[PDB]
């Protein structure tokens, strides 16, 4: 029952802390892509793939072409199909351990998923905005 702040920012991280899995294929998203494109197609993929179930069972091909033409479509559709797999037939604490996930991933979970916002250094603008804010209003 740990629930971040909402934040004059809107970050999509907001909006999907209750659910891990979507938080993180959030991040995968947003990696270094535009908010602008990249948030219509992770909506859309939601849509179409609700559960990390659905998800690890899908075909990259169809992931793709869905994702196109958002940049290293390919790339990013192998990865959702596996770290998805991955979130969960493996046994794991911090979504850093798992395939398609980073910094950028963990930091998200972190402040948001679970409470340990204080531990974490942010290094995306977005997210230090956040971050920065939250320590402010804290």
């Amino acid at each position: 029952k740990w629930t971040p702040p909402r934040s004059p920012f809107n970050l999509v991280q907001e909006t999907l802390f209750h659910d891990p899995w979507k938080l993180l294929i959030a991040t995968i998203f947003l990696n270094r892509t535009s908010g602008k494109m990249a948030i219509p197609v992770l909506w859309k993929f939601l849509e179409k793939y609700p559960s990390a179930e659905v998800a690890r069972t899908a075909d990259w091909r169809d992931v793709s072409e869905l994702l196109k033409p958002l940049g290293l479509y390919d790339l990013r559709a192998k990865t959702i199909v596996k770290f998805s797999d991955e979130y969960l037939t493996k046994q794991w604490k911090y979504p850093i351990e798992l395939h398609g996930i980073g910094k950028y991933g963990n930091d998200s979970y972190r402040i948001f998923c679970v409470n340990e916002w204080k531990q974490v250094h942010p290094e995306d603008h977005k997210l230090n905005k956040y971050h920065d804010w939250l320590w402010e209003n804290h």
